[PDB]
């Protein structure tokens, strides 16, 4: 599924995203954004073997199982498929456990590149929330 920007500021604000571990919303948005372009179904490997999954591009050595990540982990106990649905509540619950790890969004390399320190609420104007 590819949201649309307010489209997907919803469901994230449904979710429990707004502010969860002190992130406004526009920050959650803005990480999506540069991860995926709001696609669910994008996917990306690493240099390391794992991949990344999802609209929040979740990684596989540590949250999500895809079976063809040698020594890694599940942490979000699910397989990393299930995080291409159209339905976002496993890549947000995931999410979750990965901002509370403790480096907060900096998980997110893009969030770190490209939207701290930002002008994030700007993902979330014009949106009806
Ligand atoms: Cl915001
Ligand atoms: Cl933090
Ligand atoms: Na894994």
């Amino acid at each position: 599924k590819v949201f649309g920007r307010c489209e997907l500021a919803a469901a994230m604000k449904r979710h429990g995203l707004d502010n969860y571990r002190g992130y406004s919303l526009g920050n959650w948005v803005c990480a999506a954004k540069f991860e995926s372009n709001f696609n669910t179904q994008a996917t990306n490997r690493n240099t390391d073997g794992s991949t990344d999954y999802g609209i929040l591009q979740i990684n596989s050595r540590w949250w999500c199982n895809d079976g063809r990540t040698p020594g890694s982990r599940n942490l979000c106990n699910i397989p990393c498929s299930a995080l291409l649905s159209s339905d976002i509540t496993a890549s947000v619950n995931c999410a979750k456990k990965i901002v509370s790890d403790g480096n907060g969004m900096n998980a997110w390399v893009a969030w770190r590149n490209r939207c701290k320190g930002t002008d994030v609420q700007a993902w979330i104007r014009g949106c009806r929330l």
